[PDB]
């Protein structure tokens, strides 16, 4: 697993869970390229995203559909969404977690970078 | 102000002083159109951004260019850069501030909103 | 104001207003000592706490008392309270703002220090 | 697992490796009765501190101890320590997981809970 999403509910304090993700990568002629996207876990992350054959080097685009999130548990959020716009593999593959810590008002992400 | 944007670097614990922020509202062809922009100041707030006036009901994308700054510190960081998209105004108007804590690996985002 | 301490709800995205705010000073012989106290105010910020002769080098505690605030709000909250525990004027006097954001189950805090 | 703790290194964005974590249990006697302590691996993490039987309901303090760690890492900090201070098994046991995200200045703390 080279790129692992996890999102947190910050305000129930509980994994966020059948959050939408999208991840797209930046195309050479400057577009955002659909890449992948999945649904979290119970776990509130979400695995398998891509392959160590295709997650190459490039800038990347997480988009985490937040609005949707809300509203099955009756909230109006103030973010429309929340998003990680991270450069990858700059110096050779990583392994990535990109963690996301949501509110209808707040939201933390970081991007946390291992090695195999 | 019915706008107002500070930024901290949660590295150092300081202000982020000079970076620059773009603010864009929303059309109505669903494109971003250029709203407001400007530096924050030694303090890391940027004020006068736009007037009550101006700044109508509608989605706004607040982008914060942290790549340039963390170079003039010496750093490359992970992110490109930082956004908060928000609605705003959307049952009368607000005052709001953007808050951003910055790091090269992590980032903070609050719209705090209050009235006059 | 070599001291300030300014404290988010994060949940609703506004200032926390009328939180207890007690600091703390690390005496000789490791005890706890009473230093200042007071409440936020309407912007959630809290001045005056101390003088520039007052606030010497030191190891300071502040104790931001969350329980009580969510309860009027109707609120149970996980954390007792939040704490920020960072020592003081090491290298000459500084201006230090202790920044919390708040939630009924997440916190952050920063010690954001500048010079005058 | 009723209890784990993990932390992060918010600065460097990857695991804080060989942190020491010590859980205590308010006494009926209002004193801090050591519970159990360990440190965290090498992605971040700690299992094992107790067990379903020994974790009562209670409150518990977390303490983390952040000083020694930058200094492995060459850093002096802010913060003395971390602290998470919550009650637990309110109203019947709970897994609870403490999360942590450091740097010299700022710190996250979540109690994520769920249930099994």
């Amino acid at each position: 697993c080279p790129l692992m999403v996890k999102v947190l509910d910050a305000v129930r304090g509980s994994p966020a869970i059948n959050v939408a993700v999208h991840v797209f990568r930046k195309a050479a002629d400057d577009t955002w390229e659909p890449f992948a996207s999945g649904k979290t876990s119970e776990s509130g992350e979400l695995h398998g995203l891509t392959t160590e054959e295709e997650f190459v080097e490039g800038i990347y685009k997480v988009e985490i559909d937040t609005k949707s999130y809300w509203k099955a548990l009756g909230i109006s959020p103030m973010h429309e969404h929340a998003e990680v716009v991270f450069t990858a593999n700059d110096s050779g593959p990583r392994r990535y977690t990109i963690a996301a810590m949501l509110s209808p008002y707040s939201y933390e992400t970081t991007a946390v970078v291992t090695n195999p």
